[PDB]
C-alpha cells in the first residue's frame, strides 16, 4: 500500500463466493394499507378535444405518479380516384400500421393542473425528440411497451422493404427478445376490400409530464393535493396518426389511400391511489423535483436535396434561468407535410445529419465549434443517445451484384446532439443549473440532407427543459425556479458522498 | 455650438475659393548634391545562381530603398510528338505570355546582407499572396510595371479564351488607363513556325523584401553602410517563367510545347547612392523600421472535385511573438504541379473559395467563426484587398440563349483573407503588435473547390510578419524583436496627434 | 415583350453587426456625441409631356 509516493490507506475485500459472514439484518417491508384502481370516463370529449376531472378520494392518500389514459376508436379509409390500377387490398401485409407513438403525436397540446395550479407540455412536436433519448432496451420493453413503441429508423419508408427490422412490419419477423415493428398491435379488422376499409381497437397512452413518471424507476408519489385535471387537445389534421410506404402508391400519380377519416369514443385516464397505514404519518407539506420544458423553432423557406449541406442560423432567443440542459435538432419542416394526404400518412419524423454545431451562449461564440461531428455523438452518448453511431450521422452506402447497375445509397435519420449546462458547456463561475436570471443563447450549425427520393425544407428546434422544486402543500402549490441564491452557489460544500452517476437517474 | 446636449467648441472655416490671408512661406527643398546611379553587373551568374556584390563608395553616402535588378534572356521551345496535330505556329496570339512576375515566380530564395547582417525572404510561394494585397490603381500603373504584372484571375486559362480582361492579351484589348494584359509586354520572336519558337528580350524586376520597398511613396535610406549584397537562387525546372492557355492541346496530345530550354546572360542591378551636403549632417547611429516574412504550408492528400465541400486543419504551430498581420489561404497545392512539363506551364496560379474560416488564437478556439465568409471580405478590404467582392468567393454565372443547350458555369478564382492581428483578432493585454513571446495558433477553415475542369489536391499557407527595429551603425546591424516590456505596454499614453490611417501607410 | 409574368420570394433574411469590446483598462466616457444627417426629399409634377 504505501508502496507509492503517497502512502494510499489498504482494505481487503471478501470474494463473492466467500461473502460470509458479516451481520446480516432481516428487512421487514411495510406499504401502505390500501391501494386501488379506478378508470374516470372523460368528463367531457369531443372531435378536436377532450379533457378529464378526477378528483383524489382525500387528502391523506397519495397517488400514483405513473398515470395513462386509454383512448377507443374508429378509422375508416376511402380508396383514392384515381390512381390507375389498384388491385391488391388498401392495407398491405407490411406497408401500413400506426405512427408510435399514435395518440401523443396527435395530440397538440397536454395540460395538467395541480391543485388548483397549471403545469403543461406542450407534446406534439416535443415526444418525437424527447422519446429517442433514455430508453434502453429494458426500459422500451416495459411501460414504454403499452402504445405502439418502435421509433422510425428509415429517412424515406419507400426503400425500407422489407427488412427484418422495417418500422412497419408484422408480428412475425420480429427477433426473438427485442422492440417489435409497429404493425405487431393489435387492430381488429371489420373489413378490408380494395375500395374501402374500416378497423376498431383501444390504445393505451400514458402523460408524458413531470411530476408524474414514463420511465420505470419509482419514486415517491403525489400527496397531499386536493384537486385534479387534466387537458388535452388535438393538432388538428389527425390523419397523421396513421402511417404508410410509397412502393404501393403508383408511378408519376398519387396514392390510392387518401381520404381516410378518424373518430372516438369517451377515453378513461386511469390513476392509482395507496392510503397509508396508521403507523407513519405522512408530512403536512411536501416538496417535489418539477422540471419544465419548453421550445423555441426557426423557420427558413428556402430547400435543398438530395445531398448538399448550408447553414441555418437559430434566432437569438432568451431564457430566464440557465436550464437543466438543451437538445438542438433540425427535421423535416412543420409548416409543409400537413398539406395533402399522402404527404400527411407516409412521410416518417427523421432527423437530417448534423455535420458540425456551433452554437454560442452568453454572448461569446463558439462553443464546441471546433469539434467534430463525431464529437458530438459520443458526448451525447454520455447522457444516453442510445441509437448505433451510423444511425445517427445518417446515411449508408450498398452496393449489388450484377452489371451494370448502379450502387443504391440509404438515407436512414440523423442524430439530435444533447449537450447537458455544466456537464458541456461550462458556465463562468457561480452559476449552476438552478440559478436565475437573465441568459441569452443562439445556436447556429450546418445540416446535410441525407435522403434520395424528396427536397426536404427544413427547420430546426431547441428543446430547453428548466429544473426546480414544487411545492404540493394544502393547500397551495407555490412552485420555484431560482431554487439556489447565486451567491450561495459560490461557496457550497462538496461532498463526495453521493457519486455523480447516480444523478443521471432522476432524469425528468 | 453650444446648444447640444453637452456643450462644445466651435471654429469656423474658410471656404477653398478665399482664404485668403495666412502666414504663407516659402519653402527651398534641398536634397544632397551629387546624386548617381551605379550599374553593377553581375559577376559570377550561372543558369541557376545570380550573385551581385555591391559596395556603397564611403560610409557619408546614403543609398536609396528602391533597387531593381534587369536580366536579358533566351528560350527556345520546341514541339512534342505525337499530339497531334499540328496545324498553326507555336506561339498564338491570345494563348501565351510570360507568368507575372516572371523573375520572381523563379526564384527559390533571394538573400541580401545589410552590413554583415544576413536577411532573406523566400520570394517563390510568398510574392503571388503578396500582390493581391496592397496595390490600388495608381500604384499598379506606377512602380510596379516594370515586370508583367497583371493578376490570375480566370481559374483556368482554358475557359477565358478571348475575353477582355484576358490576362494574356496584346496591347489592343486594354482600355486606357487601365492594368495592361501580360501579351502586350514586349519580346521580339527571331523564329516562330510549327516545330520551333526562339524568343529573346529584358526582364526587369524589383527586389522586393523589407527593409526595401515597392510602395510607390517611399522613406529615408540606408546610410551608413560598409557592405552590401545579393544572391538569387533559382529552382532548377525553371519552366515555371512561361503561361500557356489550354485551349490548343485537345485530350492527348495532351499538348503541343513540351520541352523548353531557358537561359540567362549575365544580369545587372541597379542602386542610386546619394551624398549630403556637407553642411547638414548625418546621425552616426541611426534606426529603422523592419519586418519580415514566416511562412509554414501545410499539405494534406485527399482530393476534391469538380466542387465538393470539406473541411481541413493545420498542425499547432507556435510562434515566438505577436506579429503585425497574418495571411491565410488555400492553394492549388505545388507538389502536384511540378511533375511534368504540360502541368507546371498551363496552371494558374489562384485560390479556393473560402466558405467559412474559424481559428484559434493562443489556447483559444472559436475566433472568426460567427462572421460569414462576406463578412471576411468587409473588413480585409479595409486592410486593403483592392479587388472587387465578385472576384473573392469567385464563381459567375453566364447563360447562353439558344434551345437545347445548357448555361455554363465559370470558376474565377478565390480571395486571401488578412488580419491584422490587433485590429481583427483583437487581444488580451496587455499585448501588443510585437511584444515576445510563445503564443500558438492554428487554423481549421472549410473551403470549396470551383475550378470547373480538374480535380485539385489543396494545401493552406500561413504567412505572418513579425514586427522590429534595424538600427545600422558603422559597423553593426543589431536588430530586435520585442522591443516593449509586457508592463511598459500596458500604460503608454494615447495620443490623438496621429491618424491611424498613418501606419496603413508604413507597409508592410 | 418576352415576360410575361414573374413573382419573387425571399427566405430567412440576416442582419450582421459587427461589435467590440474596448479594452478594459481604458474607459470610454459615459455620453458621447456623432454628427448625423438627416436626408429629406420633395418632388414636383407636371402633366403635358415632351418628346
Amino acid at each position: 500500500m504505501s508502496n507509492s509516493a503517497i502512502p494510499l490507506n489498504v482494505v481487503a475485500v471478501q470474494e463473492p463466493r466467500l461473502e460470509l459472514n458479516n451481520e446480516r439484518t432481516w428487512v421487514v417491508v411495510k406499504g401502505g394499507q390500501q391501494v386501488t384502481y379506478y378508470p374516470f370516463p372523460s368528463t367531457s370529449f369531443s372531435s378536436n378535444q377532450f379533457n378529464f376531472i378526477c378528483n383524489p378520494p382525500s387528502a391523506q392518500t397519495v397517488l400514483d405518479r405513473l398515470v395513462f389514459i386509454q383512448v377507443p376508436y374508429d378509422i375508416t379509409f376511402t380508396a383514392n380516384p384515381s390512381h390507375a390500377g389498384i388491385t391488391e387490398n388498401l392495407l398491405q401485409p407490411g406497408r401500413d400500421a400506426f405512427r408510435a407513438f399514435p395518440i401523443s403525436s396527435i395530440t397538440n397540446t397536454l395540460n395538467a393542473t395541480i391543485n388548483g395550479f397549471p403545469v403543461n407540455i406542450e407534446l406534439a412536436q416535443i415526444i418525437h425528440a424527447l422519446s429517442r433519448y433514455h430508453t434502453p432496451l429494458k426500459v422500451k420493453n416495459g411501460w414504454m411497451s403499452m402504445q405502439p413503441s418502435f421509433e422510425d429508423n428509415y429517412q424515406s419508408y419507400r426503400d425500407a422493404d422489407g427488412a427484418n427490422n422495417n418500422p412497419l412490419g408484422v408480428f412475425t419477423s420480429a427477433a426473438g427478445l427485442s422492440e417489435l415493428p409497429r404493425g405487431s398491435y393489435t387492430m381488429n379488422v371489420v373489413t378490408n376490400t380494395t375500395t374501402t376499409a374500416r378497423i376498431t381497437g383501444v390504445l393505451y397512452e400514458q402523460v408524458f409530464l413531470p411530476p408524474f413518471l414514463w420511465d420505470g424507476e419509482q419514486a415517491g408519489g403525489l400527496a397531499n393535493l386536493t384537486s385534479l385535471t387534466f387537458n388535452w387537445v388535438l393538432n388538428n389534421n389527425l390523419a397523421r396518426i396513421w402511417s404508410h410506404s410509397d412502393i404501393t402508391n403508383d408511378v408519376s400519380g398519387n396514392s390510392t389511400i387518401g381520404s381516410m377519416n378518424i373518430s372516438f369514443q369517451q377515453p378513461s385516464m386511469y390513476l392509482g391511489f395507496v392510503t397509508p397505514r396508521l403507523n407513519i404519518p405522512i408530512p403536512p407539506r411536501i416538496t417535489y423535483p418539477y422540471f419544465k420544458l419548453s421550445r423555441y423553432t426557426t423557420q427558413f423557406q428556402n430547400t435543398l436535396a438530395p445531398n448538399a449541406s448550408s447553414t441555418f442560423k437559430s434566432n437569438v432567443v432568451q431564457l430566464d434561468s440557465i436550464p437543466r440542459k438543451l437538445y438542438l435538432f433540425v427535421k423535416q419542416s412543420d409548416n409543409v407535410i400537413y398539406q395533402n394526404l399522402n404527404n400527411q400518412i407516409t412521410t416518417p419524423d427523421v432527423f437530417l445529419q448534423i455535420n458540425n454545431l456551433n452554437l454560442t451562449w452568453n454572448n461569446q461564440q463558439g462553443i464546441l465549434s471546433g469539434a467534430s461531428s463525431q464529437n458530438l455523438y459520443d458526448f451525447s452518448v454520455q447522457n444516453g443517445y442510445n441509437k448505433t453511431w451510423s444511425e445517427f450521422n445518417g446515411v449508408t452506402q450498398q452496393f449489388n451484384g450484377v452489371s451494370g447497375q448502379p450502387t443504391k445509397v440509404i438515407g436512414l435519420e440523423g442524430g439530435i446532439v444533447c449537450l447537458e449546462l455544466g456537464k458541456d458547456v461550462g458556465l463562468r463561475d457561480d452559476e449552476a443549473e438552478g440559478v436565475i436570471g437573465n441568459f441569452n443563447l443562439q445556436v447556429q450549425m450546418t445540416v446535410t440532407n441525407t435522403n434520395q427520393y424528396v427536397t426536404v425544407t427544413p427547420d430546426m428546434y431547441i428543446v430547453a427543459v428548466y429544473d426546480g422544486t414544487l411545492v404540493i402543500s394544502n393547500t397551495s402549490a407555490m412552485a420555484s425556479i431560482g431554487v439556489a441564491s447565486k451567491e450561495e452557489v459560490l461557496n457550497a460544500r462538496i461532498t463526495h458522498g453521493v457519486s455523480y452517476n447516480e444523478l443521471q437517474r432522476i432524469y425528468g
